[PDB]
């Protein structure tokens, strides 16, 4: 189908109707539309949240965009319209995916990671926050074995449909503090996305707040007195005595993992934000300094 006199062949990608796989007649190369329905006053400050954002990013491992078309197919100049549709790069796979077939080789667990930190250094520079990263927000092309993030809907600068969102990859904070959303909150999904890669499973794969909470608890250490008093007083009674009593470490969910990847995971998954390294910090670390010129 067509878009303007410029986007023809529009073929989904699923049951959603609402992102196609177009072709570029001026450009002559496949890419991806994203297309966004306004009615909600609400709906269009998250539309326009989300432009000022994606247009301003250009790096390597962040999905390019191209054009933000209108209803009928053309270009945006920079709004209250009814529908607005977004051109970005065309990326083979996501993480997702990739994930699905199982877990991935140290040797692309740890480029992948690599890509992601590079990534996430340069959106942190830029005070951009993803706040919604996930394997199936990071895209994967195969052949070049490229890491690109993406899907910038949730990324905010510096409550309501939360049934839709994966608590499995929230910080311990953002639990406790689902209002505030730091450059931290972002550095423990990197180290859940690691993990995944390597097990092939969900580190921590709760149902919802309280569960994802608990899980963590039975694994994650919590070193600081003030984390420590401040969940005594916030977490429930049912999760209050099951972190007294013994669980399985960080090192006994990762099975056949080498110690440097674990060491370096440590690092990352920790409980307070204040001992947790960030993407400048697991950048220069031992165990990513080998990828650098
Ligand atoms: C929730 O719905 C979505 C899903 C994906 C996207 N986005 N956003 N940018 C993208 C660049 N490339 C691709 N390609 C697909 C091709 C098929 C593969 N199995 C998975 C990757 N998809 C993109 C946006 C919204």
């Amino acid at each position: 189908f067509d878009l303007g006199s410029r986007y023809m062949d529009l073929k989904p990608l699923g049951g959603n109707g609402l992102v196609f796989s177009a072709v570029d007649n001026d450009c002559d190369k496949r890419v991806a539309i994203k297309k966004i329905v306004l009615t909600d006053p609400q709906s269009v400050k998250h539309a326009l949240r989300e432009i000022k954002i994606i247009r301003r990013l250009d790096h390597d491992n962040i999905v390019k965009v191209f054009e933000i078309l209108g209803p009928s197919g053309s270009q945006l100049t920079d709004t209250e319209l009814n529908s607005v549709y977004i051109v970005q790069e065309y990326m083979e796979t996501d993480l997702a995916n990739v994930l699905e077939q199982g877990p991935l080789l140290e040797e692309h667990a740890r480029l992948f990671m690599y890509q992601l930190l590079r990534g996430l250094k340069y959106i942190h520079s830029a005070n951009v926050l993803h706040r919604d990263l996930k394997p199936a927000n990071l895209f994967i092309n195969t052949e070049d074995l490229v890491l690109k993030i993406g899907d910038f809907g949730l990324a905010r600068i510096m409550h309501l449909s939360e049934g839709l969102v994966t608590k499995w990859y929230r910080s311990p904070r953002l639990l406790l503090s689902p209002n505030n959303y730091t450059k931290a909150i972002d550095m423990w999904a990197a180290g859940c996305i690691f993990a995944e890669m390597l097990t092939g499973k969900t580190l921590f794969a709760g149902a919802h707040e309280l569960e994802q909470m608990q899980l963590i608890l039975e694994s994650i250490p919590v070193v600081h007195e003030e984390d420590r008093q401040e969940l005594l007083s916030v977490i429930p009674v049912y999760i209050r005595n099951d972190m007294t009593e013994p669980h399985k470490p960080l090192t006994q969910l990762l099975p056949g993992i080498s110690r440097e990847a674990v060491d370096f995971l440590e690092q990352i998954l920790t409980f307070s934000p204040m001992d947790r390294l960030t993407a400048e910090e697991a950048l220069s670390h031992p165990y990513m300094s080998i990828y650098s010129f």
